[PDB]
């Protein structure tokens, strides 16, 4: 016996009925075929829906296919659950777990929330039409409360379409007042078409806008209107046309007679009619399985008009409902399986984007995994992070303290790190920072043609790029491509900061200079001799004055040292000598004390090297450079006279003046107590000078001029994008901001600012220790002279 | 009598033919009738045009109305010139002078260039169609060469009906390679519609784009679809529907049956049909005038064919041509006149813009006056200006060096003035800098209620806004209102910078302080007395030493002066006295010379006063404020103890310490040479302190916290917008930039650090002049003592 089924189609659903008849033709079999009796109803009218439902129920219908609306979901559910009559529908799923309702439409709320999370949306509008229920609006509000979103929900279904359908222009100005560029269209195809028309009219389909079409019919709309505006349009598709079943259906679908099959003869199919076809498949499979299980469900050709008291449900409905539940098939809408409540499970919803060349899939969504990308256009060349070989040193690449759990790009900070970050941001590639295995910047080995590991790994591609403190030079640039310099500097000489001068034993002579002391002694002898000669050549008895040669010497000594003698000249010429010597000693003593006072104030005495010219002349202070660095190669090939002199020294030095690392050079400078100097680039020298301790400074006038560049292996396609990005950074001045941050904002060396002033201390015994030694020596000498006299008269 | 005329109507010119028939009905008359013979043909085919022309000539057509194209203009012009047959056309005007061609379409090149130069365009794209001639393109290129425009001319018409594709997108992305937001559409209605459709499709109709529809049919096309995009759309209109005659025509045209007259039953008509109607008017007026002149217009029998050898013309053609030329009427397209070449003159082109509410006229263009604005709906809205009141103050409102010829606001400067006048620009007029009439910030007269110049002018409405160094205070808030203060300030005290202290007569005593000198004298007497006591009470027999009281005094004086004595104590107690006095004198002399050295090296300034209390405590210093400025009100209002003391002084002070102007106060400070002090706002104190000469300084902290604001009469509508503008400027931080530019960046008197001392220079006689006076006085005293002794023994 033929299975009598019922059809409840909405008015104007021509395509749905055409797909229904197509499914009836396709799934008809030799043993039997379903015989539907259909009525066309205004599904929004519950009274008409009930009339049709009871007309079919009294007709002997075993299962009712059809549609419902927000105004008729409840009556359909209640009648089906009370009379135990199964309802297979492609309309929107019921909010609750309603029995005897087979729901062919998958749940969209989870897919919509996952897609919103994928784009990392927090602020967005949610334009909804209430014709399919507010379940998705409730879901987005609940998930906004949970996830801290800001959702502006606007109801567009209240527009009085009976008269006009134009209030959207005033609607979108509210979004303009809220600066909402991200909008969700929870509407069916007609309403989303109207929204898109008004969006285009007011010019909001342009770059910067993003629309999500919150329905399973992304391609069923007129997407071509908004395709070229530049705004992102994305949505969900249940009918993935790139499949065997859908393609086989559509090749016949496009060739059906349009008058016989209204809505057919098109390259695309509305998802509602696709679900209608899949529902026909499901229910015919269910009935064939029921017969295959030898289950009989026949009943008499009359019913209780839905209004018998009490209700009289047949018993075999549970069997039919279970058969419908356990049906699992493959169809146009993907895998089809229902849980015990009729909700579809194991389904897949495709996520698509509307690009300039058309709408195409970007991934899919499933009940077991959320928002899985399609993995199309697979990687293999540019998804791998590039290997950046750099070197470790304080101003550019540092080891961060909490290295026990930090990762490759988080373990390191500095100028190189953030410059690489900015260059990658402009070029659009991902990266990892690695240290150079050789631990040195590398240079060619002379006469042996041996290269360090950097050249081999660059050739092999293991060293993808070298964003590192590497200097521009001709020898390297013919072997590896170099970008435009981001910093200009040169080689500088770095010496230990001199300490305060330590007084010597004979430092009491310091204020007045050696030649002045020589001439003071000579003037003393001359004054004494002239005084004696004046006083004693016949002045007309002899010895009328005490001024013999020895007494003249004693008087001259007393006058210099400002100790009044026991005798004074009484002649004119002798008094002339005395007065001029007195003037001399007054000026000299005043000069000594005034000079000493000047020196005891005002610090900062002497400096070892001034312009690296004296460095090349003097031989006590040994000086060297980094080994295998650019500076050493600079000194080899420099034909400048002073630079050639410096190279001829540095090559022939008996001890090793070179060091492997910059830290080793700084440690050698600090350890070698001022008699070593290290030639290193200006920037690192400034950084070390500003760091603590401040025991080293920069001297010399920036010997040469060189620039830092990002190294690239020869012929690499990455050479020009990094070159243009570095030029962009140089012209925009962000490099200057990084320079300020990493050098000028960390001037921790307060001694350079010279903001503090010391207090003069008491003179130490060391400052005048020499006069004590001269005093004791003279006392001993006097005793010795006295004893001699007594003995004589007693007988990069 | 009837006159036969010809018709050259393109196939598809249905509205043109309908307007022709309507004009023939309307301008019909009983005295004579026009008999049209009409051929419909492809005007782009010269063969068809010429064969129709010859067919119409063969039947003695008096004058030929019709249209032509770029491919057929020359045929018409040549045949009309050779056969002396007049041609009346609404088509594009001929590129040069041509007889027997009456042209109804006004020239657009001048209007287009005027509209371009009104928007101050200098870089725009020019999209042109070839079907209407390249004369406009040539004029644009010539004017661009003359005026240095950048014109990107693109031949949109090159993609003809055979090359029919949606390739405009490639064109518009080509324009995006140059950032060309300004586009001119030199195309007819159809091509303009296609361009606008593609513009809307790819989102080029958004705000920031501006289009000039370069044709006389701005409003006859479909402008509605681009109306709401936000992009500016402007054009030209020859038919003004607000005119009486045009309205009378359209109120009958719109009601006429469209089935009988194609293109009728519309609220608007294409301008070409309007020119067809006016051409019928002109032709019938010309023939009426010919009849009124009784010209023998009867034709000489058979006209013959075109290809006559020689092509002898008929003589009536020149009379007919002149009659057509000298017709002057008013019709749908405004006033109608023709020059000797047939080009229309005295015409008016309406300039229109596409607003959100529809296209509207913004002006009109004529041969005599070019691009005159209509001022309708713009000349709306006491004073038509904003008379900003300022006060001449150096940091805020200076007088320009070129005051003898500068005019307007350029005579002064102001940033906040023009930011506040942005609101006036929104109102629709510029700002005018004006100096306050009484030159004072203004204050209420106490107990008399007499109103100051500001008191009246900012409440009578004579000044609708005031920008000045006018300070916020409570007394003014009850009568006027202020915006948020835009800078901070405080009342501060300004005094003359002290000069270097010149030495006094007795400045040689300065290093050691008065108490030390007193105690030195007392210690001298004590030491001398004790020495005499220990050396002269009975040693056992007295007179064994020379140390009497006078000799003891002499020895102690010599020991202090470090001048050798003649006697020495020669006893234990006496030598104890001597040694302790020697130690005293060593320390004292060293201290004197060391402190003198310290003073002569470092110069300190120490201002006479340091705080507000110093002014209150010091009575000699005369200090005052500006009269009528907010500072004087602050001193009355203040109940603070120190400020109440200051006011109780200044109120009952010596001859008036107040001044009228800031310049007067500064001149008083500089003139008083130290003993005057001026209390005024700090900002002017830093300004004047940084200016030359720097003989003034700011001393002490700010007496209070105050601020300037924008003044406004009570309840005026400008208050809220200027308050919002000030708050926005404060948030934008431009006020800080202005502060830096006007105060910090000037500098010119920057203070030096603790170093950079000037050279010491020699010690002047004044520094030691008093010691000379004491020496000479002592010498005179010694002479006096000696003479006395000789005389005695001689007998805002
Ligand atoms: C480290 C120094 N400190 N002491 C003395 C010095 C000399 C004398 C006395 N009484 C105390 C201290 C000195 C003086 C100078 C000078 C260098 C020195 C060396 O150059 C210019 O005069
Ligand atoms: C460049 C000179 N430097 N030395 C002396 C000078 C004077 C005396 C002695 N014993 C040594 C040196 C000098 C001193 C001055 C002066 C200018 C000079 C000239 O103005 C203020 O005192
Ligand atoms: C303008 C000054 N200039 N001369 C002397 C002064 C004293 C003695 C000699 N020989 C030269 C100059 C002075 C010294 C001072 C002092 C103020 C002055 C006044 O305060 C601390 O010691
Ligand atoms: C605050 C003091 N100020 N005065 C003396 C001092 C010493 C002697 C005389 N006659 C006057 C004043 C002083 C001198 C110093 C010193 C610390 C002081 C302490 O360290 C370097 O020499």
């Amino acid at each position: 016996n033929s299975i009598q089924i019922g059809g409840l189609f909405p008015r104007g659903a021509d395509q749905e009925y055409s797909a229904f008849r197509v499914g009836m033709v396709q799934f008809s079999t030799s043993e039997f075929r379903l015989t539907p009796h259909i009525d066309n109803l205004e599904v929004a009218n519950s009274f008409a829906v009930t009339n049709a439902f009871c007309s079919q129920f009294s007709r002997g219908v075993y299962a009712i296919f059809g549609f419902y609306d927000k105004k008729s979901v409840n009556t359909i559910t209640s009648f089906c659950g009370t009379l135990h009559v199964s309802f297979i529908t492609p309309s929107f799923p019921t909010d609750g777990t309603h029995p005897f309702v087979i729901q062919m439409r998958p749940d969209l709320k989870g897919a919509l929330l996952s897609l919103i999370e994928y784009y990392q949306w927090d602020k967005f509008a949610y334009l909804y039409d209430s014709d399919r229920g507010l379940s998705t609006l409730q879901a987005v509000l609940d998930s906004a409360a949970e996830k801290k979103w800001q959702v502006t929900a606007i109801n567009v279904g209240n527009i009085n379409n009976d008269k006009k359908d134009e209030t959207y222009r005033s609607l979108f100005q509210d979004l303009e007042l809220k600066k909402e560029r991200r909008v969700i269209l929870d509407c069916e195809r007609d309403k989303v078409n109207d929204i898109v028309d008004q969006v285009i009219t007011i010019g909001k389909h342009v770059k910067g806008y993003h629309y999500i079409i919150a329905n399973l019919g992304f391609t069923d709309g007129d997407l071509l209107k908004i395709q070229f505006g530049g705004a992102e349009v994305s949505g969900f598709q249940i009918v993935d046309y790139d499949d065997s079943l859908v393609s086989k259906f559509i090749e016949r679908w496009s060739t059906l007679e349009e008058k016989e099959y209204p809505g057919a003869h098109t390259a695309t199919i509305k998802y509602t009619s696709a679900l209608t076809y899949d529902a026909v498949q499901v229910m015919t499979e269910a009935f064939r399985n029921l017969r295959k299980q030898r289950i009989e469900i026949s009943r008499r050709g009359n019913a209780g008009d839905c209004l018998a008291n009490p209700a009289v449900p047949w018993g075999q409905g549970v069997e039919i409902e279970r058969a419908l539940k356990q049906v699992q098939v493959e169809g146009l809408s993907g895998n089809i399986k229902f849980d015990q409540n009729g909700k579809r499970i194991n389904y897949t919803i495709n996520i698509m984007e509307l690009k300039t060349n058309g709408p195409r899939k970007i991934g899919y969504w499933s009940e077991v995994d959320k928002m899985v990308l399609t993995e199309d256009d697979t990687s293999g060349l540019e998804q791998k992070t590039v290997v950046v070989t750099t070197i470790l040193e304080s101003p550019y690449v540092m080891m961060k303290k909490n290295h026990e759990m930090l990762e490759g790009n988080e373990r390191y900070e500095g100028y190189c790190v953030d410059l690489a970050a900015e260059i990658a941001k402009h070029c659009g590639f991902k990266y990892k920072l690695t240290i150079v295995g050789d631990g040195k910047y590398g240079a060619r080995d002379a006469d042996t043609k041996i290269w360090n590991g950097m050249v081999g790994e660059l050739v092999y591609g293991k060293a993808d790029i070298a964003i590192a403190p590497l200097t521009i030079t001709l020898v390297r640039e013919e072997v590896i491509d170099f970008s435009k310099p981001f910093m200009s500097l040169g080689i500088s000489i770095m010496i230990k900061k001199p300490q305060k001068s330590k007084p010597g034993v004979f430092s009491f002579l310091d204020p007045l200079a050696y030649e002045i002391w020589m001439c003071i002694v000579f003037a003393y002898i001359g004054v004494s001799v002239v005084l004696f000669l004046v006083s004693r050549f016949s002045p007309y008895s002899e010895s009328t004055n005490e001024f013999g040669i020895f007494n003249s010497l004693w008087f001259s000594l007393g006058a210099f040292m400002q100790q009044g003698c026991d005798i004074s000249p009484r002649s004119l010429s002798g008094r002339i000598v005395g007065g001029v010597w007195w003037f001399f000693t007054l000026i000299i003593i005043s000069s000594y004390t005034a000079n000493l006072a000047a020196f005891l104030t005002v610090e900062r005495m002497v400096s070892p090297i001034e312009s690296a010219e004296d460095l090349s002349k003097q031989t006590e202070i040994a000086y060297g450079t980094l080994d295998s660095g650019s500076t050493k190669e600079f000194f080899r090939r420099s034909k400048i006279a002073v630079f050639d002199k410096m190279w001829t020294y540095m090559r022939s030095a008996e001890p090793s003046v070179f060091v492997r690392t910059t830290a080793e050079g700084v440690a050698r400078v600090r350890k070698s107590k001022g008699k070593y100097a290290y030639l290193l680039e200006s920037t690192m020298n400034e950084y070390i000078e500003q760091r603590k301790p401040c025991d080293t400074m920069k001297v010399g006038g920036n010997l040469d001029s060189k620039g830092y560049g990002i190294a690239t292996p020869k012929g690499s396609s990455l050479g020009t994008p990094v070159n243009l990005a570095v030029l962009k950074l140089s012209e925009q001045g962000v490099l200057d901001k990084l320079k300020n941050k990493w050098w000028y904002d960390k001037g921790e060396c307060g001694a350079k600012d010279s903001g503090s002033k010391e207090k003069t201390s008491a003179l130490s015994l060391s400052n005048v220790a020499g006069v004590f030694y001269i005093l004791v020596g003279g006392l001993g000498l006097a005793m010795l002279v006295a004893l001699i006299e007594f003995c004589y008269k007693s007988r990069e």
